[PDB]
């Protein structure tokens, strides 16, 4: 059976302070890493300040990674630096990253290159539009993005898939786990049909749209969706109870 | 007289070993931070470790800050988050970021405000290509991205200007320290005719050229070059020859 994935995607977020604070409170739930992954993505100046305070039961990881490796590049983090720290998780491909910083399929394909050569974990998030689930493109979509980076992938428990329903993002629409399960069951058909059955039921794949306490056990139910990629609720101390969901 | 200032800038470049051995040879430079500014700009998940080691002489900074404040921008680091952390300087508009990362000059005027808003020191980067200047298009070009932003400095200590010479960066074309002094003339010319004499008279005007133990001092002693923004240098014990040029 699949390992199930609790990601805190704490975004552009936090002081020192209200870290000490929320790793504090996430240290109070126990729970058993050999069981569940639960990982937390500081910005990145923030990245050793909450690695120190959080007990390793907690996973930790960065919110991108550098499609470049060492060099001329400068503001990147380079997939070499992040294993040299010991950051196990990156974030590839983050709707927010595709949409301000115009990251494209091939930026994300490159990234995923350099994070799996330097043995890091990935994150990777895709999904499709409003006008493109108007016009009855969901799988095209999807498809195409899974393509553009999934035949890199040789460790199918390393890349952790994230569905980001971006229709459903600040559109005024939502979608119950039952939409998000059928996204995830056709994402799973799309990596048993390029890369082999084994590997698809291998991989997690996580929900990205809107995760709280109310709906998260909803979520986890469903067959195919496998965790989570936590928005604003992983910025509250009630963030344990999503990770209870998954337990 | 302008207080010179040398600036380290790291780049993608690194480890906690590499780090560690640098930081130490530089500690054994003994200045004093009250004649000149010695700014390092380490990796943002480098930049606590590099905090850490170096001696309080030292300021440091990061090599790149979010046009966007605090919020679902998973990724960047805002000056709010800056600021909490007291890292007193940034590097804004790096030709690398220009150039890979497609950032613009409404980029750069946003990112300052955000800077001097959270009360940190900017150093802004910018400079003509080899295209431009074939064209004599220089004077063109550098008004142009100087006025993207220029109006917005209210304290002519806290923000640094940085001169590029792009047209001499991996084209095979050299800089000489006389056309490096007649572009900082240029550029400080035009902070008089859009600030002020005053104002004009008291901005640092950085040199972002290929630096060296070498040339630094022919580049320093020009009227006009007041520091640099030094790259691969910067990487070497031997930096602190850079640092003697300026003390």
């Amino acid at each position: 059976a699949r390992k199930y994935f609790v990601a805190a995607n704490w975004k552009c977020n936090g002081t020192l302070e209200s870290i000490k604070s929320l790793t504090n409170s996430f240290n109070n739930l126990d729970f058993d890493p050999s069981k569940l992954d639960v990982v937390v993505f500081p910005v990145s100046v923030h990245y050793d300040h909450t690695r120190k305070l959080l007990q390793s039961k907690f996973s930790t990881g960065i919110q991108n990674v550098s499609k470049f490796g060492n060099g001329s590049y400068t503001g990147e983090v380079s997939a070499e630096i992040a294993k040299d720290l010991n950051i196990e998780y990156v974030i590839i491909g983050h709707s927010e990253r595709r949409k301000y910083f115009h990251e494209t399929d091939e930026d994300v394909r490159e990234k995923l290159q350099a994070s799996l050569k330097n043995n890091l974990k990935a994150v990777v998030c895709f999904g499709e539009s409003l006008e493109q689930r108007e016009q009855n493109k969901t799988i095209e979509v999807i498809t195409k993005q899974v393509k553009a980076f999934v035949d890199l992938i040789d460790n199918f428990d390393n890349v952790i898939l994230v569905y980001e329903p971006l229709w459903a993002i600040g559109t005024g629409k939502t979608a119950t786990p039952e939409q998000a399960q059928l996204v995830h069951k056709e994402i799973r058909k799309i990596v048993k049909d390029t890369c082999g059955e084994k590997q698809a039921n291998q991989i997690r794949i996580l929900y990205g749209g809107s995760v709280n306490t109310e709906n998260c056990s909803s979520l986890i139910q469903q067959e195919d969706i496998d965790g989570f990629l936590v928005g604003n609720a992983s910025l509250k101390e009630s963030f344990v109870d999503i990770i209870k969901s998954a337990m």
